[PDB]
């Protein structure tokens, strides 16, 4: 059956720390593609807002920038239902998805006509990561 809870989606969630740690390892893109992130998109009433987003690709931007203790030119091609955009890795959160964020994501997904991921797909991804 299909994913319905934030906890489930958490097993393929990548923190900014991990991304920072891995962004120079070959097959970074193979590893992170299909994973999900909690992406910071700005402020709402002067309070930071975040979104569930799927990594659909890794981009090599024209600009090297600072990511914690390292530097990279990489960006994440991130999908939130119908919305797809490239974000710098620095805007990824290290925190888990709120139920709220997850529900908003579900709503965007249904509005878009996009099937949610199954647990099989998710477990496949998780396992793959755990191995390499």
């Amino acid at each position: 059956h299909m994913v319905s809870l934030p906890e489930e989606l958490n097993r393929v969630r990548l923190s900014r720390h991990k991304l920072e740690r891995w962004c120079h390892m070959p097959f970074f893109a193979k590893t992170v593609t299909g994973c999900f992130v909690r992406i910071g998109i700005g402020n709402h009433n002067s309070k930071p807002v975040y979104r569930v987003a799927e990594i659909t690709g890794v981009v090599e931007t024209a600009k090297v920038y600072q990511l914690g203790g390292t530097r990279t030119n990489k960006g994440l091609q991130l999908r939130h239902g119908n919305d797809q955009r490239v974000f710098r890795l620095e805007f990824v959160s290290n925190q888990e998805f709120t139920e709220s964020e997850f529900m908003k994501w579900k709503e965007a997904m249904f509005s878009a006509g996009m099937q949610l991921p199954t647990l099989d797909e998710i477990n496949k991804k998780e396992l793959s990561i755990k191995e390499a």
